């Protein structure tokens, strides 16, 4: 199940069945097939030839996984300009907007609580296991690249952009372990880490990681042995796990499947549920 597929075993859906409504943001559109409302991600028409095996690439990939942390693919539009790749559509947004405006407030407090952060955590170390299980590396866990099903109770969040790991098939610093920027080496241990990073953005609310350093800032700090301090009021098990996923040597630091069953005995843990959010 790697890429044993061909542009020809994607989903072209004919163009005069697909409508662009609105705009999402960039780097996407909100749409409808004809009903069914799905994002639509385009490749500007004005681009060069690697731009499009790049778009290509991203749609053949997203379009082989089948796991519920996954932003699904609808299908393409790729026999007609712009090409388009069609997503299911993920009405909570992005994981960084959504934790910066739902962080607890005087007028709207108790709005999200620790374990709402912890099923969060589970549901991207839940896809992140599926990447490693089928021997995907994303090279690019953040925040800003998964997305919330919706606002409320019952959101999951999904893995739902590959722009990075479509690239070596600037570079994102702040969520990289030593060996990935210093060697270029990449494995399931480099997304490890990455997932560390993010942890510390969901319990910190959506904080850009190292907060008042520069990227050769924190490349001198992490080489160094310097790690972050843990998010504000984060329970000592939860930032266990991060430290855990910032080991200096890959070998020392967990998988997803270790890192999963930590986040849950986090979930069933009194102290770690009832730590109120800071306001
Ligand atoms: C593939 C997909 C995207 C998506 N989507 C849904 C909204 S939204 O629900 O309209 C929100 C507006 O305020 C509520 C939204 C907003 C921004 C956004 N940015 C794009 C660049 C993106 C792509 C991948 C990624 F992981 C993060 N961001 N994408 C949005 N749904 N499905």
């Amino acid at each position: 199940a790697g890429k044993t597929s061909s542009i020809s075993d994607l989903k072209e859906v004919p163009r005069k069945n697909i409508t662009l409504i609105r705009g999402l943001g960039h780097g996407v559109y909100e749409g409808q097939v004809s009903p069914l409302q799905v994002a639509v991600k385009t490749l500007p028409e004005v681009c060069s030839e690697q731009d499009e095996l790049d778009f290509l690439m991203e749609a053949l990939i997203i379009s082989k996984f089948n796991h519920q942390n996954i932003v699904r693919c609808i299908g393409v539009s790729l026999q007609s300009l712009p090409r388009f790749i069609l997503l299911e559509l993920m009405a909570g947004g992005d994981l960084k907007s959504f934790l910066r405006e739902t962080r607890p407030r005087p007028s709207q407090p108790s709005s999200l609580a620790m374990l709402d952060l912890l099923h969060v955590a589970r549901d991207i170390a839940c896809g992140c296991q599926y990447l490693e299980e089928n021997h995907f590396i994303h090279r690019d866990i953040a925040a800003r690249n998964c997305l919330l099903t919706c606002p409320g109770p019952g959101r999951v969040a999904k893995i739902g952009d590959f722009g990075m790991a479509r690239d070596i098939y600037m570079l994102p610093v702040k969520w990289m372990p030593p060996e990935a920027f210093m060697e270029g080496i990449f494995t399931s241990k480099t997304d490890t880490w990455s997932f560390g990073v993010l942890l510390w953005e969901i319990f910190s609310l959506g904080y850009m990681p190292y907060p008042s350093k520069s990227n050769q800032e924190v490349l001198e700090f992490v080489t160094s042995g310097g790690r972050m301090d843990p998010p504000k009021n984060c329970p000592g098990p939860v930032y266990r796990i991060m430290t855990q996923c910032w080991q200096h040597q890959p070998e020392d630091r967990p998988n997803f499947a270790i890192i999963l069953e930590r986040i849950e005995y986090c979930t069933q843990d009194p102290d770690v549920i009832n730590t109120a959010l800071p306001i």
